[PDB]
């Protein structure tokens, strides 16, 4: 019969002044609503992003049209079909206020929102044919991708004279176009390649996918530009952009307008032909009108000592903003090529929008969210004194030094595994020839496009710049997310214990510090923005940017989980932003999306791809799940989670244990492959569980691999304590390791196995299978949680030997916590808190503060916390979160 | 015989400094008091002295004095001068190849020819710490239209070297000035004739390892010369030094220092030892590897070695920093910042080394610093005055002419943009720029505290100066100003107000850059809230209406550090970039425009050596300024090559070969005369000539019927005489007035000339001057009755009030003094009840927040200030009578 319930969704921070339609997620309790038999209303457009094991809705997405009316909150009421099929009430059926239509043929696809009409060719070298406003007025055309590169690089500036450079230009070439059409929003996904326009023959390269989100009643289009780096040693990217033509034919030069966003809400306001600050005044109204971007009165009405001499007032065709560092931008204009540029008063951080158009012809604004943070970038207006202007956003500026992704070192004469692991001992880098390659990394950039029937106010531009740099987000309530249990059971809301309250303040301290380090230490850049470093250098007073494994962190010890669970518990905007940016880096730049190592990611190093440990614990899709669902099934992360389903194939091309393994095994063709049951498997399982939850094109496969491998672990005599296994890539089964073919019993322990998502995947896995869980899997998992830090005797009693090199006791305290909850054992719960307060990691009497450093010790002033590293704070914070969720009933108890 | 003796005292410019590396200062002396070479000088010991200026009777007018580097630093330095009847040394050594200057702390060798400006730099101990100082330039021959065009418009790079022609030496015991001149000649790359003449000056002081390096260049290129890199470079010998004992430093933001080593031993997985790590960070020789912890010392092979470091400051607001193990590998980006203070060190604990740096680094962007090959036997340390990471320097015109064809069109364009264009006048050919570089030598890597200190020294080099009161008494620097009535107090508060706004707009409008730093703009656009950077004559100011005089006299009266520094910057720009130093137009500067060289009014009122006079003397005869003042002696040649009045003069005259030449008696003549009086004062190579030309043109003007009211004259370039303009062959009388004539130096120059000429002044000149001062803004009656006509096109009445004030003071006339104050307080310029405040502007109106004063422009504030200063010095007694 009838089942209905409601969920409220809030703006992430302050109520916005403007939105351009938004998408959000909502979770639903297990078994409550069936897919396709469930209606949603707002106080609404809807689809499923995930499902529970019995096929009931786990997560949905929802979309709202652009609207002047903006609420403090929004309530979605779900209703089963039963609610309408049981009432005999007549009820009205009307068309929505606004609604998208799409016309679709051989040549091209067109999307009309009511406020713009945009065309997408199905082939060719032009992504957007044109953009019309309501009236039918074309305001921009031939949107296209640009790429520029060079064949080599001089050793230094002096070497230019003796080291010639061959420049090439490329075009975005379309191969496929897709549509996910709905009434309230429509998504055009465009896939392609870059092909040569100018320079020597060059194979097509730099695969792209560009996603356009259009919303009903919106002239604002959001653009997810994703590219994959398939260059070689010889391909140096020089320039990477998005370019539109803006037709100005018909606008008097003095009615053509140029705007750049400046610093903090600022706007640069100029005309192609400037009527202000001349020796003679055409009239106050006329000057005011030009600064306002309005069409000027008829030339007969001006003071005539100006209209007669327009011939003598220069015309400014080209404009260039370049932000080549995180801290300063240049701005210049010129009459036309063959003349010098004139410099313009500039400043620190440009907020990343430019507009070209006119009072009568209309025009177009383009921008990059997070502009200066993703340097080096730029904005160019070109040929604004012609019939056709060009507006270009540069995702990578040619005014920068070229992008060099080659190895930072030659290998220092390391010749083989023995030399490599010896170098591991001093810099923490695990180098190997040919492993230090950026081949297959990706980066996604969030772009916005704004159409205008006419040059808009500067207040409007500033307001859209702010929109672009802080996209409004609607999220469900933490309490609700928790209650549904649709994003794990291992966290909970913030208890009256004064101890618990000092834990909360400590997580807040950790977050605040990590947030400030991003600014202080300038972790900004085209590729770097979003990641942070690993360990600190207390003497130099810097993070170890230049020492092997101590530099970029690359999700080591699961900081992605701490920061995401920290958002879930709290609803903090800063917390969401920190995490979002993290996830946009980690999941794109730190992982390979093509080639033999597709679906692995790279271990922490000096470059994001320098190290030879290529492992699924970096690609670990559990790190993206929380964002996948909260964003409303963000499609690019969507795509990324699918790529990872090919991770299991890697183990035939690469053994992560190749240099340390003692059992003589190597991959060989058509053979069982070796992978770890902790680190690697937790990566695999997470990707399969997610495909299962999504009921995507490989879900039956995913279900089978997960179930079979789970069952395989259950069947190992020592379960998780075994360490690894041999997987069959054809039968999708998991048998014992090469040293234990009879399954007599094997023991191989690693401090790393639990701390890259294992407890999280396993518990979710367990809840998902329910009564179909293979016999003895929960017990094997409990065995590991309990014996990890039981006594040496107890370990020896169960498995034949004590556990040698167990560390990360704080980190693993959460496993005892989990088992304590599940066995209802108070003594075990007390163990969990003891390992938290009185083993390793961050001890409760650690300094727990920042020291300020300045003067001649350091380049710029900095706050430091030398007493911690990222490994510590990630696991400390997970421990806090998970110990509170499982064993807070036992916390006060511990404290007495 | 007699003793004639006196004292003059010299104080630090702002605060007493904590370090100085020798200073040179100036002192004036009263007319007739001391004879050159006969007069002895002592400090509170014997004092390095020499003369920079002389009075007309040959007595000392300005001296210059130098003290050694000393860690004793006093609040005041007192110079006692004594007549003839009263009662730490540098060692230069000559070789065939090369000359060596030794201070007690460094020995630097200068080759006499070749492409190496400096042979080597040794310390007390004799160890070589730097070698092969050399200039680098690199250029390209084309520029692509935009970034897309780079595929279809190849670039040919050319590197170049400083090739030496002449080396001079000015040896004293306290200081030695080595002066090297030359050209830049090809080395690698595409072939090119020699160009970009240089002169580099090296000031060594006794007991200093600091070297001040003034570096000057003339741009003699054309439209196909695009400067790409400009710099100075040294080798640093490292061969004997453990990679872990070689040190890199860069000055960071404010008092910051980046501190690394070529092989880092901090921040590893294993700890070599806490004492050892702190040692590396401090720049000390690390202990023997036998004392280290062997899990580290046995693994040094696997710790990377960092050969190259690059700091690039490509805007005024942001700098990048990065390092590289070696070429073939990617660069590792380093946490950078806003504004790098512009020094870098390369060396070691054992081998010692070298810091180099540029004064005002980030304000003269785009600039940079490079260490290279720091893992080799020999590293290079390079300072870029122009960075190759920036866009090529494009000096070509900003517009194409707009289809202007001849003078009728050019003057029509002038009526709307205030720019006076002409084809081939928008040329940078012959401009210049001086950059103040500093070299510091070290026996071992210094402390970071020490580098931070030398960095701050560099950016604010200690200045000694005379008491303002003393300067005033001597009358050695003009009589048109006096030291600082409620009425006058608000005048002073208002000068402060102007100074604070102008010093502020520098930062707020970001008036920084390799060439731009120093200047400011002319007129504001109140609709856009920008200065009119893009509208013809309203952009860069280029000394229009003598702001140079205002700001310098404002320092004289006050003694303010800020004031000196603002005027110093100004002077290093306008005298260098805003004038031509070679070619047909040499000795002229360029009228205010969008580029510093875009406008076609090439005139001596820009080049006006009076603008540089105060700095020349106060600095102790800054030799670069000396050299520039000598160049302007050829200014009179240009009037045969170029008529500044060509487009506007009614009388049909044109220049012809071997004839007289026409120049104005206000704008042009004021510049010529100042040049002549300065050379005479200096007794330079051409002083007899300068005295003849000054004296003759003065006598010419006195012998003209209507004196200065005659607009112009005819000047003979061979006989050096001055006669009537073309329209009055018989000297019956001509009337031609300009509002510009008095406002570019004329009263300052004349009052100085009248005084300096003494009883030898031509009969009637002083009265011809008093006439102009008196009748400029007299009634139309008094004008018609004196000259036949009334003066048609009078304006700038506030600006001219200071002339009435001169006449009033000199003729003891109270009625005229009251007219002067009336013209100041109630004509034009800046009215007393104008707004006299700034408005803040932010939000979507402007790119960045700014303060504005739309109610003033630079013409107003320069003349307001000169007016205030001069009216107060001449007629402060009539000011109380005026208020009531
Ligand atoms: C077997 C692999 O060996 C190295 O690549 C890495 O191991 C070193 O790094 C870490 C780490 O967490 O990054 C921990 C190990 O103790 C250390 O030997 C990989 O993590 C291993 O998987
Ligand atoms: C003869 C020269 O003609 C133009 O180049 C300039 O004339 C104009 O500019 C100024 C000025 O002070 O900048 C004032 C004049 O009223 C205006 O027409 C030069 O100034 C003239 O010397
Ligand atoms: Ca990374
Ligand atoms: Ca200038």
């Amino acid at each position: 019969n009838c089942t209905s319930s409601s969920a409220t969704v809030h703006w992430l921070g302050d109520k916005p002044t403007y939105h351009a339609g938004v998408t959000f997620g909502l979770p639903w309790p297990q078994g409550k609503y069936r897919p396709q038999e469930t209606s949603f209303s707002l106080t609404l457009q809807s689809w499923a992003t995930g499902y529970w094991a019995d096929g009931s809705l786990k997560w949905t997405a929802h979309a709202i049209a652009e609207s002047n009316q903006i609420y403090d909150q929004y309530t979605v009421t779900a209703s089963s079909l039963g609610c309408v099929k049981s009432s005999s009430s007549s009820s009205e059926s009307s068309a929505p206020n606004s609604s998208i239509v799409v016309t679709d043929n051989s040549d091209a696809l067109t999307v009309n929102t009511g406020e713009v009409a945009v065309s997408f060719p199905k082939g060719g070298n032009v992504i957007i044919g044109d953009i019309k406003t309501k009236s039918g007025k074309v305001i921009g055309a031939n949107g296209r991708l640009v790429l520029q590169s060079q064949d080599s690089v001089p050793d230094n500036f002096d070497n230019r004279a003796n080291s010639p450079i061959q420049y090439s230009n490329f075009d975005g070439n379309i191969n496929e176009v897709f549509v996910n059409q709905t009434s309230a929003r429509t998504l055009v996904t465009v896939r392609g390649n870059h092909t040569v326009t100018d320079g020597t023959d060059h194979d097509p390269w730099l695969p792209f996918v560009v996603r356009f989100y259009l919303y009903a009643n919106s002239a604002t289009i959001k653009v997810m530009h994703s590219i994959v780096f398939d260059g070689d040693e010889n391909d140096f990217i020089t320039g990477l952009g998005i370019r539109f033509d803006v037709p100005l034919k018909g606008e008097e030069y003095y009615d053509r307008h140029i705007r750049f966003a400046g610093v903090d809400g600022g706007i640069f306001n100029e005309a192609v032909q400037g009527i202000t600050g001349l020796r003679r005044d055409p009239g106050e109204e006329i000057r005011a009108a030009q600064f306002a971007g309005q069409k000027l009165a008829d030339t007969e009405t001006w003071e005539p000592r100006v209209s007669t001499r327009l011939k003598w007032i220069p015309t400014w065709a080209d404009y260039g903003l370049t932000q080549l560092t995180a801290d300063g931008f240049g701005l210049k204009k010129r009459t036309k090529a063959g003349q010098s540029w004139v410099n313009i008063p500039s400043g620190t951080r440009a907020e990343g929008l430019a507009y070209l158009g006119g009072a009568t012809q209309g025009g177009l604004a383009v921008g990059l969210r997070d502009f200066w943070k993703r340097y080096p970038v730029g904005l160019d207006i070109s040929n604004a004194a012609s019939d056709t202007g060009e507006l270009t956003l540069w995702l990578y500026s040619p005014a920068a030094e070229p992008l060099d992704l080659r190895p930072f070192h030659d290998g220092l004469g390391q010749d083989g595994y023995e030399d490599q692991l010896d170098a591991l001992e001093i810099t923490y880098e695990d180098w190997e020839p040919g492993f230090d390659t950026p081949y297959g990394i990706a980066r996604t950039s969030e772009v916005y496009l704004f159409a205008f029937d006419q040059t808009p106010t500067s207040d409007k531009l500033a307001s859209l710049t702010a929109y672009m740099n802080d996209p409004p987000v609607l999220v469900a309530e933490p309490k609700y997310i928790h209650e549904t249990q649709a994003l794990g059971e291992y966290w909970a809301l913030p208890s009256a214990s004064p101890a618990a309250a000092t834990l909360e303040d400590r997580l807040q301290f950790i977050f605040d510090f990590y947030k400030g380090q991003i600014e202080q230490r300038r972790w900004y850049g085209f590729l770097d923005y979003g990641d942070f470093m690993h360990t600190y250098d207390p003497d130099r007073h810097t993070w170890r940017y230049d020492v092997g494994g101590y530099a970029w962190d690359n999700s080591e010890l699961s900081p992605d989980l701490f920061f995401w669970l920290y958002f879930l518990r709290t609803g903090s905007k800063d917390a969401y932003r920190f995490a979002e940016a993290l996830t946009r880096h980690t999941g794109e730049v730190d992982v390979y999306h093509i080639g033999d190592w597709k679906g692995l990611g790279t271990r922490h190093g000096v470059q994001h791809w320098s190290d030879s440990a290529k492992q699924a614990r970096i690609s670990q899709p559990q790190y993206r799940k929380y964002f996948f669902y909260l964003s409303g099934g963000d499609e690019r992360v969507g795509e990324l989670l699918e790529e990872l389903l090919d991770t299991d194939k890697t183990y035939g091309e690469l053994d992560p244990q190749r240099k340390v393994r003692t059992d003589g095994w190597e991959p060989s063709p058509n053979s069982t492959v070796s992978f770890g049951l902790g680190t690697d498997w937790s990566g695999l399982a997470a990707g399969w569980l997610i495909e299962w939850e999504r009921r995507g094109p490989r879900w039956e496969e995913a279900k089978t691999k997960l179930t079979n491998t789970i069952a395989g672990i259950a069947n190992l005599t020592n379960g998780f304590v075994t360490g690894s296994g041999l997987y069959d890539p054809v039968t999708w089964t998991l048998g014992p390791p090469p040293s234990d073919p009879g399954n007599r019993g094997n023991v191989s322990i690693s401090h790393l196995n639990a701390v890259f998502g294992l407890p999280e995947v396993v518990s979710e896995a367990i809840a998902y299978l329910a009564d179909d869980i293979p016999k003895g899997f929960k017990q094997a998992w409990l065995d590991y949680c309990y014996y990890y830090h039981a006594s040496a005797s107890e370990q020896k009693d169960r498995y034949g030997v004590s556990f040698s090199k167990i560390s990360l006791l704080q980190a693993h305290s959460r496993l005892a916590a989990y088992a304590a909850y599940e066995t209802k054992n108070k003594t075990l719960a007390l163990r969990a808190w003891k390992d938290f307060y009185a083993s390793d990691g961050l001890l409760p009497d650690a300094p727990w503060n920042i020291t300020h450093v300045d003067g001649s010790d350091v380049l710029v002033p900095v706050d430091e916390a030398a007493w911690l590293a990222t490994n510590d704070i990630a696991q400390y914070g997970l421990a806090v979160i998970q110990n509170l969720a499982y064993v807070s009933d036992s916390l006060d108890d511990y404290q007495s």
